[PDB]
C-alpha cells in the first residue's frame, strides 16, 4: 500500500498511533474540526455542548453552552476566533470562543439544522437542514442572504470552496450539488451509477475535486469541471449514518473517514489501498478531521462511546 514522495521515500505508509483520548461529552459526539491555526480542537454532541480541547496535548479547555437541543456540526472561522454550531433547535449560533459568548442565533430553517461551515473569507457561513433547504447566512448581521431549494430529503453537508465562489452540498436524496454562491444558481447535479443516499461532501483543499461519501459503502473523488468520477474507495462501513472524509494533506495524501465498525480507515489516495486501519472506539466513528499543519487525526464517535480520540503520524 506505499505511496511514492521524494528520494528516499518511495514507499510512505502512515503509522497514526493513539496519543489522547478526550472525555467529558455525555452523548454521542456529533462532530471534531481543528481551527485553522492548528491550536485548538472542538467538538459539537447530542449533549448540547461544544468542547474546545488544546489540539496537541487534548487538554479541556471550555464548554460553551447556549443551545436548546443536539448540535450536529460545528465550524470555525478562518482567524480560529469564531465558531458556528448547527442544532436540532432549528438555529445556528455564532460563537465567540475566547470568551464563549453567542453572537448571533441564526433563525429561518423550519427543521433540524445538520451541517454548516463559514466561507474561507469568514464573512458568510452556509447551513443544510432537514428543512432541505440550503441557506447562506451573513456572519455580521445574523440575516438569510439566500435560502436554496436545493434538495427534496434532508441536506447533509455543506461546504465552500478555496474562494467561496461555489458551494457544494449533498443530500439523502442521492445528490450532490454544486451552487454559485452568488447567484444561487444550481450549477451541478453530480450523481454516478446508482442513486444511494449521500451522506458526506467536501471539496479538496485546492477545490478542483470533491469527495462524496455515499451510503453504499463507498468514498469517491470527483473531478468537479468533468463531473466525473475518479477514484472509489471502499472497504470501510457506511449504510447508515452521515460520517465525516478528509482529505489528509500534511504528510502523504490520504483520504481519511470514520466507519461503522468502530474503525477510522485510512486510504491512499492515489491507488485507493486501505493503509491503516485505527482502533480504540467501541461504538461508530461518526467523525474525523485532519491537523492543518501536523500529521494529527481527531476521531469523535456515537452514544456508546462518548469519546474523542487523538492519533499522530510520521507522515
Amino acid at each position: 500500500g506505499g505511496q511514492q514522495m521524494g528520494r528516499g521515500s518511495e514507499f510512505v505508509k502512515p503509522n497514526y498511533a493513539l496519543k489522547f483520548t478526550l472525555a467529558g461529552h455525555t452523548k454521542a459526539v456529533s462532530s471534531v474540526k481543528f481551527s485553522p491555526n492548528g491550536e485548538w480542537l472542538a467538538s459539537s454532541s447530542a449533549d448540547k455542548l461544544i468542547k474546545i480541547w488544546g489540539a496537541y496535548d487534548g487538554k479541556f479547555e471550555k464548554t460553551i453552552s447556549g443551545h436548546k437541543l443536539g448540535i450536529s456540526d460545528v465550524a470555525w472561522s478562518s482567524d480560529s476566533n469564531l465558531l458556528v454550531s448547527a442544532s436540532d433547535d432549528k438555529t445556528l449560533k455564532i460563537w465567540d470562543v475566547s470568551s464563549g459568548k453567542c453572537l448571533k442565533t441564526l433563525k429561518g430553517h423550519s427543521n433540524y439544522v445538520f451541517c454548516c461551515n463559514f466561507n474561507p473569507q469568514s464573512n458568510l457561513i452556509v447551513s443544510g437542514s432537514f428543512d432541505e433547504s440550503v441557506r447562506i447566512w451573513d456572519v455580521k448581521t445574523g440575516k438569510c442572504l439566500k435560502t436554496l431549494p436545493a434538495h427534496s430529503d434532508p441536506v447533509s453537508a455543506v461546504h465552500f470552496n478555496r474562494d467561496g465562489s461555489l458551494i457544494v452540498s449533498s443530500s439523502y436524496d442521492g445528490l450532490c450539488r454544486i451552487w454559485d454562491t452568488a447567484s444561487g444558481q444550481c450549477l451541478k447535479t453530480l450523481i454516478d451509477d446508482d442513486n444511494p443516499p449521500v451522506s458526506f461532501v467536501k471539496f479538496s483543499p485546492n477545490g478542483k475535486y470533491i469527495l462524496a461519501a455515499t451510503l453504499d459503502n463507498t468514498l469517491k473523488l470527483w473531478d468537479y469541471s468533468k463531473g466525473k468520477c475518479l477514484k472509489t474507495y471502499t472497504g470501510h462501513k457506511n449504510e447508515k449514518y452521515c460520517i465525516f472524509a478528509n482529505f489528509s494533506v500534511t504528510g502523504g495524501k490520504w483520504i481519511v473517514s470514520g466507519s461503522e465498525d468502530n474503525l477510522v480507515y485510512i486510504w491512499n489516495l492515489q491507488t485507493k489501498e486501505i493503509v491503516q486501519k485505527l482502533q480504540g472506539h467501541t461504538d461508530v466513528v461518526i467523525s474525523t478531521a485532519c491537523h492543518p499543519t501536523e500529521n494529527i487525526i481527531a476521531s469523535a464517535a456515537l452514544e456508546n462511546d462518548k469519546t474523542i480520540k487523538l492519533f499522530k503520524s510520521d507522515c
